[PDB]
């Protein structure tokens, strides 16, 4: 299995939603379409290069500072797991890290084995409330970002695991 | 065209420059924009590079998605010594390229440099502009429904007092 994973078009958007309202709940936070349009150019899809180039699998990469990145919304086809297309999905996401000269990126996530298969390690954070966060991101500047890690703050809303991987 | 430079995907090194570009014109001719807001964007940000001088950035362009079909041109800047040699238009023809690549249907603009953007297919529409408040309860009721009836080309904000131009692809 060899997927071809590309960036994102707008018309992947549909196929990219309903990837996300597979899994959304407790599992993934939920997208709605203009959310999804808004983020188009940090999404990258995965294609079934048998079934014409067939959306299977997405996943995002959000900058959050000069030095950081979030894996997002990393999904496949129930019908399609296991045959590499997450990890190849994830693989391009941290390609796309390095060449955007980020030097960290963290996820949060229940999949800990998964992302631990790329060199992830579990953290232990120190998340704040959503109202606490957006304090934070109005005051972020270079002189916050001295002493404030994002990545250890950013909020839990699932309830799932915190890691990080250094580039 | 006097320059046909290297026009690249933005990385975060280049943020700084970005941010200066931006500063150089911001206030009555460009909407400000600190760290943060770049950093975030960085992925929609194009860059030019200077042939010569051992790459350096002379220029930068964003394009943002709005929905599906429809796109804006932002935050397009020439560093002033280099201006009147085709970077300009350079960023430019790449922007809308990528927004053909998208898919996108229709791209907007609001500007002061209307000949500029008549270059490239803009022509001038009759905005009716609606509060920012207002913008962000039509952006947060925003879905297919509303879409249907809602262009928000025609409703975005003019913060500026300048131009608003569309182009359809
Ligand atoms: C921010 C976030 O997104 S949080 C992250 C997680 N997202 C989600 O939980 C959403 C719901 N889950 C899913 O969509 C999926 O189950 C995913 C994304 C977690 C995994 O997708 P899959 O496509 O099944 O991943 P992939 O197939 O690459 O790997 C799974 C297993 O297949 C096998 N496999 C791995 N690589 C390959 C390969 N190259 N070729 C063949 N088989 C492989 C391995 O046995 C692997 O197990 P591992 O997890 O121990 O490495
Ligand atoms: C959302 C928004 O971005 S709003 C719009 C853009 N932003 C701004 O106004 C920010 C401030 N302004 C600037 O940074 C610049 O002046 C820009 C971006 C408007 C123009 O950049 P330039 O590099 O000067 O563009 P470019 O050289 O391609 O400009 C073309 C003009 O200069 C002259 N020119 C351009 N290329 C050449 C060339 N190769 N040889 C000779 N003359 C040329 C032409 O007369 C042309 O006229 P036009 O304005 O009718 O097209
Ligand atoms: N990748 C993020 C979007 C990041 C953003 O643009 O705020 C998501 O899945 O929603
Ligand atoms: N491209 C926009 C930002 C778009 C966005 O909200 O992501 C800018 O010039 O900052």
């Amino acid at each position: 299995c060899r997927p071809v994973v590309r960036r994102a078009r707008t018309s992947d958007v549909p196929a990219i939603k309903q990837l996300v309202d597979t899994y959304a709940g407790k599992i993934l936070l939920e997208k709605n379409l203009v959310t999804l349009y808004e983020a188009v150019q940090e999404f990258w899809v995965a294609e079934h290069p048998d079934l014409y180039g067939k959306v299977v699998g997405c996943g995002a990469l959000h900058v959050l500072w000069s030095d950081l990145g979030e894996i997002r919304t990393v999904a496949v086809d129930p019908a399609m797991t296991g045959h590499g297309i997450g990890h190849a999905i994830v693989d391009r996401l941290l390609q796309v890290a390095r060449d955007l000269q980020l030097q960290r990126v963290f996820v949060l996530t229940f999949e800990t084995e998964f992302f631990a298969r790329h060199g992830f390690t579990e953290i232990e954070g120190t998340p704040v409330t959503a109202e606490v966060f957006d304090e934070m991101c109005r005051s972020y500047d270079i002189g916050v970002a001295e002493f404030l890690d994002l990545s250890y703050v950013k909020p839990n809303i699932l309830g799932n695991s915190r890691m990080l991987l250094v580039l």
